[PDB]
C-alpha cells in the first residue's frame, strides 16, 4: 500500500530512533545487547536497518555485561539497549563493573516523554542522577536533532583517556520525534584513542632501576591487553630476559607457556622481588595493594599507567610512566637498543624461582591424577584443558571454579580470558560468553561456571541458543557456593544449593545439548561431545562436595 | 572440643553479625532473601540461629523483589541480604521498586572494611551514595555497638509515613567486631505506624460531596490494602452502595465478584464519572492523570492518601482527606450513621454502568470460548481461572499475559495479587511467588507468566524446588515481547523462541513439567500440576499474534 | 602548671588534628584559608604549630575562593578550612569553581562525631555526598591513623591529571582521637605531577598543518600558565613568527605588548583564520566553542590538552596533542629545528590583523581621551593602567568593569590576572586578592570590581588589614549590575545599586584608606595616594551611570 513505489513519499524527514542508529553505526557500534520495550523498540529496529548486530537478552543484567565485554573484545565502546526505569536501574550493574574495570560502554536508555515529566508518567525516574555515580559521561538528549552530537561525545568520552561507562538517555518524544534531514548537524567520527608517551629521562630512569635490581618481576596486566600492547610486551620480556607475572585476565598478552612466566611461583615472586615493573596493573586487591604481608616493605616499583591519579596508590612509585602501554613499552625496547643490557641468564633469583614452581607443581600432581569419583577440580580441569583450543575465549566464573581454571586453563593470546574481573562480579558469565560469541563467531567460546555462578545468568543460553551461538558450557556442581554441604529438621545451609542438580536440562530446553557427568571415566566422552555439537551446550559435572584449592601460604583476600 | 561443655568459655562478648540478627528478629524481621559471599556470611548465619527464615536466592535482583513482597504481605519490613560491591548495585532493582509502590523494605549490603577504604579493597564502592536517591533511608553502620540504634531507626523510617526501601551498609569489621554484651545499648521494638485522621469537617465535606454526586466512583488502590482497611472499605461499600473500581493490586480489598464493581466497564466509569472517590489510590499513569482524555474535565476528586504532598496531584481535590486509609474510612463510616442517604437503587448511572459491562462480556465471550489451537489468551485463561483457588495467591507478569490475565483471575481477599506494579517491571514474578510461598506456605501460589517475563527469574525456580515451596508457573508462550514474530534477515528484536520448552527447566530441579500446544491438553495438565506435590511448570504454546480485547483508548496513551 | 619542663610527660601519643597539620605540610600545603569553630579549632592551631600560614576569612565562600588561586600561583593543592554543616555547604561554592577552571584545591571539612550519626547532632550533614560531584576527589578519614595516607591521595588526586578540586571530612571524633606516634603509618610525599609526551607522528603532524596555513592562529590558554610552559610558548612563538590569541587568563604567558598579539583584533582573528593552535585553552563559550558564527565552518584545529576526552569538543581537532603543555611545546621546539620554517613577515594575513588593531585602537581613542566627568570606563583605566607595576597582580570582577580592564591591563608575565573565570563567578575579588597578597607579598595586588562585584565579598577588606596585606582596591561604581539606573510610587529595577554609595569608607572601619572619586582630576591624585599608602586602600570611582564597552560585532555571549 503506502509501501509501493510508484506512490509519493514525504522522503525529508527523519527521526530520533533512525539518527541514533545512524550516529552508532557512524561511531563504530557493531552491535546491541538489550531487551526491548517502550519506549526504545524503534531504537533496535532502526539500529538493525544500519547492519548493527542488535542481540535480545534475558535481563538487562546480562546485556549490560554483554556490551562492556564486547567493548574490551573490539577496542572500542559498544552498546547496552534497556527500557525506562527499571531497564535502567537493571543495567547499573553493568556501568558498575564497566566502572572498575576501566572498560567502556555506552547505555543508551529509553525514557518516558518529556512533556509528562512530573505527572507520574510509566516508567518516570530519575535516570541520569541515578547512572551519574557509576558513568564517566551521563547525559540526556533533550532534542533529536542533537543526537549526533551526543552520540559522538558518548563514545569518546568513553573510549578516550582512562575508558568507562557512558550513560545516553532518550526519551520517548526525542526517539520518534522527527527533524529535517538536511537541517541536522553532523558529527566527527570517533578515532582510535590518543597515545601518551612518556619523557626520556623517566624511560632511562626505569632501565637504570631495572639494571639495579637484584630480584625484579614484571607485571603484565590487562591494561596492557586493553592497549593491544602483546607485540611491544613480548619483545620487551624476550630482549630483557625478565620474569613476568601476568594478572587473571592479563593472561595471553605473554603467551601462558612462556618460560619466564613466574605464574607457578606466584606468592614468593611477590613476596621476594626488590623490584616490581607494572605494566598496566593496580597495587588494588588483585595485586594485594603491593604492601605487606605480600611484599617487601622497601619494594621499588616502576608503574607504567594512562592514569596519572593512579601512580603511588598504596605502595610509592620510584618510576613514573603515564602513558599508553603500548606507546611506552615502545619507548623502553628503544632506549633498550643504546643499553645492551639484559637479565643474566643464572641468577639465584631465577633458582629461587624455578625451585618454586617445581614445587607448586608437585603439590597439586596427585590431585590432577586422581582418578577417584566425586571428582576433584583440578581432575576436572585435566579433562577440560586437554580439550581446549588455542585460539578459545575462556569465560571463567565462580570461587574455587574460577580460581583453580585460572591456573589450569593456560592462554596463549591476549583478550581471550573474560571472568569476575576487579569487582569479583558473579553473573557476568553468559553475557560475556554472548558477547564473545557474537564478536568472534569464528572462535570457540567455552564458559566454565561454578554452579552458584551459572544460576545468575543461566537463563542467557537460550538467548546463545536463539542466535545459534554454539557456547560450551561447563557447570562444576559442588552443590553450594564455594563448598559443598551435606543435605540437612534444620534449615539449609545459606550457601547451600543443589548438588544432585540437573542444570543440562536447562540447554534442552532451547535446543542444546546436555550432558551429565557423575564419574570421571564420562567426563571425557561428554566434552568430546559437547565440542563436536553443532550448538551450544551444557556439561554438568557433579565435583566433590569439599573439593578444594591447593593450600596456600596466604588467603587470597586476606 | 572447644565446644565442649565441659569447658570454661567466656560469653561476654558478641560480634556485629549477632547484635544484627537479634536486633532484626525483635524489630519484627522473619524473612530474609540474599546470596551470600564475603562479608555477609556471618550474618545469614546469624539470622538463622535468632529464628529468622533465610531464603538463598540465584540473583540479588530477584532476592531484593522478594523482600519487598514480603514486607508487602507481612506489614513490616522484612530483608534482603546481598554481598558488598555488585550485590548491592544488583539489589538496587529492588530499591527502586520499593520506592515507586511505597512498599517497605530492607536491604543490608555488607562491604569491604573500612580500614581499608582509599586502597581499591574487594568490592569497595560508595554504597549508601549509589541507594541513597532509591531509599527512605540509607546508612552505614560504623561501630557494632550501634547496630540496635540502626536497626531500630531504619525499620522505623522504613514502616512509618509513606512507606519505602531502607538501606544498611554493613561493613567487614564492623560484622566482625566483637563487643560485651552487657555494654550495648537496646533500642525499643518498633510498633504499628501511626495512623492519622482527617478533620470532621472533611470527613462531613467529604460526604456532601457524595450526596450530590449524580455519576460517583469510588477506586480502591492498592494503598488501602497496604493499609488492611479492607474491613472498612467494605461496610463503606455495604453502607452507600456505591459503585466501585479496583486497581491491580487493589483487587481483593473489595471482592472481584461483588455486584457494586464496574471493573467490566472501566473506561466507562472513568470517562462519565462527574466525581472520583480516591481510596489510597494516585492519579499517576495507572489511573491516567485524572485528566482527558480518559476522564472529564470537571470531574469532582474526593482524594484519600496518606502523602499530603500527593493531594492535587495532575488534578485537584476538592476535598482532601490526608491520613491513614483504615481510620479515615472508619471516620466516614461512622459519620454515615448520621445520614439517611444512600446511592439509590435505580439511576441512570447504574443503568449505564451494567449495560456496558455485558457489552463488553459479550465482546469476549466468543474467545474466552474458542476452542482453536494455538489457543488465544482469553481462552487459556477459561482453564486456568476456572482452577485457581479462592484463596490463591497470584502473580502476574507480562505485557499481554499480565493484563488479560488481571480481568481474567479475580481475587477475593486482599494483597492476594502481585504484579508488575507502579513501575512496570519485568522481572519480579518467582521473587514475589517465593516471597508469597514463604510468607503464606498454606496457601496455594500460582504465577502466570509471559514467556520473556519468565526470562527474568526462571532460574529462581531452583530456589523454590530447594525449599519445598510448591509454586505453579504457568507460561503463556507467544515466543516474543508481547506477541509473537514470524522465523527468520535477522531475527526481530522482540522475537523469542515460540518452541521453546521451558517446562524442562523443572525436571531439571525436582519438579514436574507440562507442555500444552492443544486445547484438549490443558486442562489435564493444569490438573496434574495443581494436584503435584511440589513446585511445576506449565508451558503452553498460544497463538502468536493473540491479543487483547480491542479498547477504545490505549492503555498508555 | 603541667607546662613546666621538670614535670614527666607522656609525649607518646599525638592525634589527629596533628597528624592532619604535619601530613598538609610534609605534602607542600603553606597555605591554610578558612573560619574555625567546631570541630576544626584544633586543626587551624596545629597547622601553625608545622608552620602553615594560617588566614581566617570572613566568609567560607571568600575562602574556598582564597585556596584554589593560591593554588594556582603556588602550583601545588592548598587547603580550606571549615565547620561541620554549613561550613561545608557554604565552601561548595570553591569546589565547583575549581572544578570548572581545573585549578586544584583541598577543602578539609569538620563533621560531627561519629559516634552520634543518625542522632540528629550539631551540624550533621551528607557531606561527602553533597560534595562529590564537584570533586575529583572525596572521603571520609575515618580513623586518625589512616589519616597520613588519605592526605597523600587526596592531594594528588587535585593535582595530578586534570587538576580538580579534592575534600576530605574530618569527624570530630577523629580530630580529637589519639594513636601512638610511632605506629602511624608514614605517606610518601606528593612530587611534581607527570608530564606526558605526544607521538613524535603527532608532533610532525602539527608542523605540517602549520606550514601549510595561510591565516594561522596560536591561542595560549591559561592551561599553559598552570604548566608553567611559558618559556617553551615563548620560543615557539618567536621562531615560528606565528600570531597569537590570549585568552583571559592566559594574559601574560606571552607578554601582552608582544608584536604578534591579535588582541586588539580578536573578532577578525578568530572569524578568518582557517587554522587554529590551542595550547591549553578550551572550545568552550570562552572561545565560543571552535563554531560559526564566530569562525569559519571549515576551520582546522591542532589541539594541545592534558585531558584526552576534551580534545574534539565541539569542533574537531585535526592533530590531537594529548600531553602537558611545557612538555608537548618542548617537542615542538625541538622538533622545529630539525626545518626552516617560520611564517613569512609578509601576508596578506598581517596586513588584515595589523589593520584591524589600528581600527579598534582608533575606536576607542576618543574614550580614553574624554576626561568628561562622570568618567567613562576607558577614561577611568588610563589612570589605572598608568599606575599598574609591570610585576603587579591583577585581579579583575564584574561585567563591563572585568571585560574592559581585561583589555586596558596589560600582563606581562604569566599568573598574574585573576579574575571570573571559566564560570563567570562573581564572589572571588578579594578572595583571590587575599590569596595572591599571601602567597606573593612582595608583589603589588591590586582588584579592579564593579561596586555590585566588590559587594559579595567585600567584608574581607577587614581580613587583608588584619594580616598586614596591603591590597588596592579600585570600585568602579555606576549604581548598578552591568549599568546604572535613574532614581525611582515606583520600586528599584532588580539590576538597580547605590550609585552614591560610599565603599570607600568601609576601607576606614578597619584601618584602611578610603579616596572617594566623582571628578577625573580626583582620579591620578587619588590613585598615587592610595598606592602610595603603606597599607590596604580603597578608591571608590563613581562613573557615569550609562558607560559601555566599545560596540562589537558579535554580543560576548551570543
Ligand atoms: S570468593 C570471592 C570471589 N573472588 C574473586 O573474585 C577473586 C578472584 N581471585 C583472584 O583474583 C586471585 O585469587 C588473586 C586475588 C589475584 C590472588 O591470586 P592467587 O593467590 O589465587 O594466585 P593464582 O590463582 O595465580 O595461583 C594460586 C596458587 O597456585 C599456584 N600455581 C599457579 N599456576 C600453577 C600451576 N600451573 N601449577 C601448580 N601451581 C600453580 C600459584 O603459585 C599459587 O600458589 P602460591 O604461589 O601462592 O603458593
Ligand atoms: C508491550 C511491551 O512492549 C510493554 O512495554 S508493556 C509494559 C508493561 N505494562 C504494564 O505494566 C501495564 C500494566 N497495565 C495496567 O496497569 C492497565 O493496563 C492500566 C494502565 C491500569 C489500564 O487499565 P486497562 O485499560 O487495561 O483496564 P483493565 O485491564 O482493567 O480491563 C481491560 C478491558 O477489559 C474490560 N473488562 C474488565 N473485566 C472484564 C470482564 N470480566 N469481562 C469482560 N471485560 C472486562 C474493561 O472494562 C476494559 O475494557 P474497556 O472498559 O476499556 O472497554
Ligand atoms: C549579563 C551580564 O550582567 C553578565 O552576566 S556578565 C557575566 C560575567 N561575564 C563573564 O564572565 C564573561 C567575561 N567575558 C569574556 O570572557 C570575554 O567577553 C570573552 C567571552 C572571552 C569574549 O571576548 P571579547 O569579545 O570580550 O574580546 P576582548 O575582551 O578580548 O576584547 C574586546 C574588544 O576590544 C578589542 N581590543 C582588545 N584589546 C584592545 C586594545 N588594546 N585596544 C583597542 N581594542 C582592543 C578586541 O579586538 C575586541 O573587539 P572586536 O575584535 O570583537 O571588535
Ligand atoms: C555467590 C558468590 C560466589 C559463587 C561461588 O560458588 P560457585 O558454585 O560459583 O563456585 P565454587 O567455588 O566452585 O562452588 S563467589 C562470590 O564472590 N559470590 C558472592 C557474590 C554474590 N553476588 C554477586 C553479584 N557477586 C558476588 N561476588
Ligand atoms: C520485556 C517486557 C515485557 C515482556 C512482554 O512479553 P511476555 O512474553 O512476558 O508477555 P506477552 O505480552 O504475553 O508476550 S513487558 C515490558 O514492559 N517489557 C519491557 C521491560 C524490560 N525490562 C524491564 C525491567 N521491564 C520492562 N517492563
Ligand atoms: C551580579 C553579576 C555581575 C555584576 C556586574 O556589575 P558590576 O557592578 O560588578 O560591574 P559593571 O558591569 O561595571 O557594573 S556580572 C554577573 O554575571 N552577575 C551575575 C552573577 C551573580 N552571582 C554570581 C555568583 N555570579 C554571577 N555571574
Ligand atoms: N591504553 C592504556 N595504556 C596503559 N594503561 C592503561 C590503558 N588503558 C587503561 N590503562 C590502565 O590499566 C589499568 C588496569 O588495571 P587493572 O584492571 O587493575 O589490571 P589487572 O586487573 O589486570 O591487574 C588501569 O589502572 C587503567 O588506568
Ligand atoms: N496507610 C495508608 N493510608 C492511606 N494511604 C496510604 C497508606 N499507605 C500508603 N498510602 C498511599 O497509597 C498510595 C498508593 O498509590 P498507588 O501505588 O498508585 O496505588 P494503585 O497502583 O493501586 O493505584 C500511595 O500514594 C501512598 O501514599
Ligand atoms: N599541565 C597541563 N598541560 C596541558 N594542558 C593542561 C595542563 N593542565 C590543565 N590543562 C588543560 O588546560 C585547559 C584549560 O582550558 P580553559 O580553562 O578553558 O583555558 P582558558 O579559559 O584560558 O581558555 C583544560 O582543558 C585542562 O585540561
Ligand atoms: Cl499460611
Ligand atoms: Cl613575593
Ligand atoms: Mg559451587
Ligand atoms: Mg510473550
Ligand atoms: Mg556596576
Amino acid at each position: 500500500y503506502f509501501q509501493s513505489n510508484a506512490m509519493a513519499k514525504s522522503e525529508g524527514k527523519v527521526n530520533g530512533a533512525t539518527l541514533m542508529a545512524r550516529a552508532l553505526q557512524q561511531q563504530g557500534v557493531q552491535y546491541m545487547f538489550g531487551i526491548v520495550g517502550f519506549p526504545v523498540i524503534p531504537i533496535a529496529i532502526a539500529a538493525q536497518r544500519e547492519g548493527i548486530t542488535y542481540i535480545g537478552m534475558r535481563n538487562e543484567q546480562s546485556a549490560s555485561y554483554a556490551a562492556q565485554a564486547a567493548s574490551y573484545l573490539t577496542g572500542r565502546p559498544q552498546a547496552c539497549l534497556v527500557v525506562s526505569g527499571p531497564g535502567v536501574v537493571h543495567a547499573l550493574a553493568g556501568l558498575a563493573n564497566a566502572q572498575v574495570n576501566c572498560w567502556p560502554m555506552l547505555l543508551i536508555g529509553g525514557a518516558s516523554a518529556i512533556e509528562q515529566n512530573g505527572m507520574g508518567a510509566f516508567q518516570e525516574e530519575r535516570q541520569v542522577l541515578l547512572a551519574s555515580p557509576l558513568c564517566k559521561y551521563a547525559h540526556q538528549v533533550e532534542r533529536p536533532e542533537r543526537i549526533p552530537y551526543y552520540v559522538e561525545q558518548a563514545v569518546r568520552s568513553a573510549l578516550f583517556g582512562r575508558p568507562g561507562a557512558a550513560y545516553l538517555d532518550m526519551p520517548d518524544d526525542v526517539i520518534l520525534g522527527e527533524v529535517e534531514e538536511a537541517a541536522v548537524r553532523p558529527a566527527a567520527t570517533v578515532g582510535e584513542p590518543p597515545r601518551s608517551l612518556a619523557p626520556q629521562e623517566n624511560i632511562e630512569a626505569a632501565l637504570d632501576a631495572l639494571q639495579s635490581a637484584k630480584r625484579p618481576l614484571v607485571i603484565v596486566g590487562k591494561g596492557m591487553a586493553w592497549s593491544r600492547a602483546e607485540n611491544e610486551v613480548r619483545q620487551f620480556i624476550e630482549r630483557t630476559r625478565l620474569p613476568f607475572l601476568a594478572t587473571p585476565m592479563g593472561k595471553g598478552v605473554m603467551p601462558d607457556d612462556h618460560p619466564l612466566s613466574v605464574g607457578g611461583a606466584r606468592s614468593h615472586a611477590l613476596q621476594e622481588a626488590d623490584l616490581v615493573f607494572l605494566l598496566g596493573a593496580r597495587f588494588n586487591w588483585i595485586l594485594h595493594f603491593g604492601l605487606p604481608p605480600r611484599y617487601s616493605k622497601d619494594v621499588r616499583v616502576i608503574q607504567l599507567d594512562l592514569s596519572a591519579e593512579e601512580i603511588g596508590n598504596n605502595r610509592q612509585a620510584e618510576v613514573a610512566l603515564v602513558g599508553d602501554g603500548k606507546a611506552i613499552v615502545g619507548q623502553l625496547n628503544q632506549a633498550l637498543s643504546s643499553r645492551q643490557w639484559f637479565y643474566p641468564a643464572e641468577t639465584p633469583w631465577r633458582e629461587a624461582i624455578a625451585a618454586k614452581i617445581a614445587g607448586n607443581q608437585a603439590a597439586v600432581a596427585p590431585m590432577i591424577a586422581d582418578n577417584t569419583s566425586p571428582m576433584n577440580y583440578y581432575r576436572v580441569y585435566r579433562d577440560i584443558a586437554a580439550r581446549l583450543p588455542r585460539n578459545a575465549i575462556i569465560v571463567g566464573e565462580g570461587a574455587n571454579t574460577m580460581d583453580i581454571g585460572r591456573t589450569q586453563m593456560p592462554n596463549f593470546e591476549p583478550r581471550s580470558r573474560l571472568d569476575a574481573g576487579s569487582y569479583g562480579t558473579m553473573g557476568i558469565g553468559l553475557g560475556f560468553a554472548v558477547a564473545a560469541a557474537a564478536v568472534h563467531p569464528g572462535r570457540p567460546v567455552i564458559a566454565v561456571q561454578g554452579d552458584s555462578a551459572f544460576g545468575f545468568s543461566g537463563m542467557e543460553f537460550e538467548t546463545a541458543a536463539r542466535y545459534g551461538m554454539p557456547i560450551k558450557v561447563i557447570i562444576l556442581n559442588n552443590g553450594g557456593i564455594g563448598m559443598g554441604s551435606p543435605a540437612p529438621g534444620q534449615p539449609g545451609m545459606p550457601h547451600a544449593l543443589s548438588h544432585d542438580a540437573r542444570y543440562e536440562r536447562i540447554a534442552e530446553a532451547f535446543g542444546g545439548a546436555g550432558f551429565y557427568v557423575t564419574d570421571s571415566a564420562e567426563l571425557g566422552p561428554a566434552l568430546d561431545a559437547a565440542m563436536a555439537f553443532k550448538g551450544p551446550a551444557i556439561v554438568n559435572i557433579k565435583i566433590a562436595a569439599t573439593a578444594d584449592r591447593k593450600p596456600q601460604q596466604f588467603n587470597w583476600h586476606g
